[PDB]
């Protein structure tokens, strides 16, 4: 044939998606869209010896990500391992989207989708710290308060007095509106 | 030359723009999306005599596209008048993507972008049908009514009362609002 | 890469040693001239998966021929088995050739290289089969006569009177003429 | 396609003819053998600009080639005007063959297949040289005499009083042993 294993790979993918190659495909971009929406990319880059020694491989999520074992690798079954780790993130990133569609984030500024922290204002000089745990997120995150005592003692007091409040079943902003007691500035 | 340019053109392109390909790259696929959003695409019909012989190409359009083409032309020279032809039709999908989202068309079904005619309905009784020039998107567009007399009768007279009114600078649902004095069921 | 290596490595091998190619490639046929002026033809049928997946292929050997493959093979790594094989086989082809050439052969018709056994005819009453070893193709073959006794029986009494006389440095035909004391119809 | 029109053209030729190419398939030589077992060549250099350009071809005749008036060019088209060219001089070759096979050719060393002239020796310090006429090469050539008078001046009167017995319906030698009534050494 004219071209080689990579490409026929590609063309059972399917062309959609591959959205960039160089000129010698030796570094390829496949795109997936989740279930939610989101598009999320996965860089690969391939040696001379593709498909007897693995591609090199990144991606953007916030836990590590691994992919075959099997004696010869295979574009086909990493995309499937891309996409089945893709749809086990979807509770964390729902919600970190409204969190950052709904609040007034401070940090990180335009944050990549393996971002777990995010620093949320308050208020006039006040801000709440969060660490979401993206295997479990909706429950109780790490809380940090940034501010002066006078404000944040009280926050202090009011989550431990109202952490039974808190309902997995609900998103980590609704929650932290009805534990806290408070509204977020947009 | 061994090979064919085709590939090379299509890494000119953007491989993002390639959303099909057959085994043999006799048959592609381009997407374009116009600056409104709306996706459009492409298929061409390549020969090995490519690009002395034009390809053959299919398009979704409510008006005939025929490129220019000569043995000098690529992939890109044809994707940029497809681009241009895209623009240029802007005001007419702006038009009919509005009369489908707003009202309830009968017909078509699940209406391509080449289609230029709507049968909306008015109520379980009663329908209009617009014809609509794709060049001249919110001039009056050739109209009649269905349904029983006692229905339309009373339509017909505030429509050749107000058609007067009728304002280019406003969408074509909005002018039939004006002289209907209607509300379109969803 | 996008191309397979499979261009590159005719070009190393020379064109000229390309005889037949489909149009995708994927079934070719190569030609080799051996050390005495045979030509010899090997084709090969590949997919997408080369090297890494070994081609499929056939040759016209009286034995069985397996070429060793990996990765790093390419068409020169299995061409030069294929001339090592064909070397090996000059003394049976030079055997076959003269019986060939110089005989009336009545199977097979039109022999090809892989047929180690000829009926001969000794005239039109009388023929000897014989069975020719590749690996040894001068040493005594399996042979046996078709005919009427009366006609057989004084040529299997010189037969196992001369069959002392065979001389692995002489050819199968020369030897039977020795053995048998007779003239081959041409 | 993944090929050039070039590709598709040697395919069609079949890839037996191709003999050589080189990388770029920039220069490429096609062979024919004439139906009396010769083997000819042509060398083609093709331009960015084909087919819509004329490719450049060489080839080894005793008279000029010239291809196609078409307005693009084929190199199907072009082999088939150099297997009429080279079956309309099949009699020249013949000729050729006969003399350079059976008389001792002083020059040229190594004739191409596009000489015309033979020097051939007679002798002891006597030579003929012939000039064959490749379009009518049966009839009587130009000759001259190379040597001294006492052996040369007998065979002008030969060749004069004796012209009557050229036969055209014989080859240049047989002639030439007749008319000038002598033997050729070998
Ligand atoms: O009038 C037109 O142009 C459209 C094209 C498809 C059918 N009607
Ligand atoms: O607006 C309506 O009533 C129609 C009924 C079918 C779907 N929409
Ligand atoms: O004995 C052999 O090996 C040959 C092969 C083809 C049939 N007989
Ligand atoms: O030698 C012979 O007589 C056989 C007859 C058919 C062809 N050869
Ligand atoms: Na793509
Ligand atoms: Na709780
Ligand atoms: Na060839
Ligand atoms: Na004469």
């Amino acid at each position: 044939q004219f071209y080689s294993s990579l490409i026929e790979e590609i063309g059972t993918l399917g062309w959609d998606k591959l959205v960039y190659a160089d000129t010698c495909f030796s570094t390829i971009k496949l795109k997936a869209e989740d279930a939610s929406g989101r598009e999320h990319l996965i860089t690969l880059k391939l040696k001379a010896k593709y498909p007897a020694e693995s591609p090199d491989y990144f991606v953007d999520f916030p836990v590590p990500f691994c992919a075959s074992w099997t004696p010869q690798s295979s574009l086909i079954s990493i995309y499937s391992q891309f996409l089945a780790a893709i749809e086990s993130l979807k509770a964390f990133w729902d919600v970190m989207d409204e969190i950052d569609e709904k609040t007034w984030v401070l940090e990180p500024e335009k944050p990549p989708r393996s971002a777990t922290a995010r620093r949320i204002a308050l208020g006039n000089n006040v801000s709440i710290n969060i660490e979401v745990d993206p295997r479990h997120p909706t429950m109780l995150p790490e809380c940090f308060f940034l501010g002066a005592d006078h404000v944040v003692k009280p926050l202090g007091i009011k989550l431990s007095r109202n952490i039974h409040l808190w309902d997995p079943e609900n998103s980590v902003l609704q929650n932290l509106k009805d534990v806290l007691e408070i509204d977020f500035p947009a």
